[PDB]
């Protein structure tokens, strides 16, 4: 069978690895992102402010490594948003909602028992590379 | 690289959105399935009877996106079964048996902290459009 | 269009199924692996010994399910990893490492409710079949 194209995704405008994981894989045409905190990329503490501050950050930590794979919010087919507390899911939903401005992916939103580093919100993601159709 | 065919799927058979998602992507091949609660697809409301009856709707609205798809049941390859309540993991099953009558999918079921609208069961499912060569 | 290779991936060195699903689906060149808990494939029981013991089996089992497929650890491309416990983190993280040595997989970790079994530990994967060319 052909060899299909796999490559590490890593850009130093996203946060370092906490751990034995890649920002992203990318694999034939899917890229497979890690789940994202909002953490400060230079720092790796979560940004203050609570679930709206991480969130934004958590999605900005997606674009750049989007950005690194030759994609951005539109290549993106489906979400997960993990929340430490269902009571900001539509605090989150506000700011989700202006990263993807059309096509928006498929995703799944709930609430776990707890996150990495005391996190309030983590966002992983599967895109696809593009070019893309859209009827 | 070619441009591979991105496609939304969606039906008034199932739950309008609660948010900024769409209730399945097509890409290329594969169509991921966004999170489906026993939701009443003309209400938009929990429908009654607790957990079983939830599992149950819930599978009937993936039913539906698959059907808008051009699948059905026998596409699906992997689903995450998210629970309010592990008890409950028992009679779950039982329901999702009766939609999986071969082959069934790669799966993973847990119990979540909660889920949107005081659900207590939400699915989410990966399929691949036929045709399927099943050896 | 092209009938895509669905293939069920089912070995006796990795745990009877519990419930309705298979072990894993290899669908065109993706593997979709069902979430592993800690179970001996002899038994079906929990191994001894607590989350440290419990993460070694479960990626033991994946291990197994991965040859199956004509597969290894390289194939890997995503985990997911769901803990009883986020303070289990760092052991977990240390159980882990020793299975990616090198290519380390895009992941999310993070704490659910429960988990079938009582187990203190379950991970999900996705591989791709290869060949893959890592530049």
């Amino acid at each position: 069978m052909s060899s299909l194209v796999r490559r590490i995704i890593s850009t130093a405008k996203a946060p370092a690895a906490i751990g034995p994981y890649s920002q992203a894989v990318l694999v034939d045409r899917t890229i497979y992102i890690s789940g994202q905190l909002g953490m400060d990329p230079a720092s790796g503490q979560l940004v203050p402010g609570g679930v709206v501050e991480e969130a934004k950050q958590a999605l900005t930590n997606i674009g750049e490594i989007l950005k690194a794979a030759g994609c951005d919010f539109t290549n993106v087919v489906k979400a997960t948003v993990l929340l430490a507390d269902i009571n900001d899911f539509s605090a989150v939903n506000d700011v989700y909602k202006q990263y993807f401005q059309s096509s928006f992916p498929a995703w799944a939103a709930y609430q776990v028992a707890a996150l990495p580093k005391g996190g309030r919100v983590e966002i992983e993601a599967i895109a696809v590379q593009g070019p893309l159709t859209t009827a």
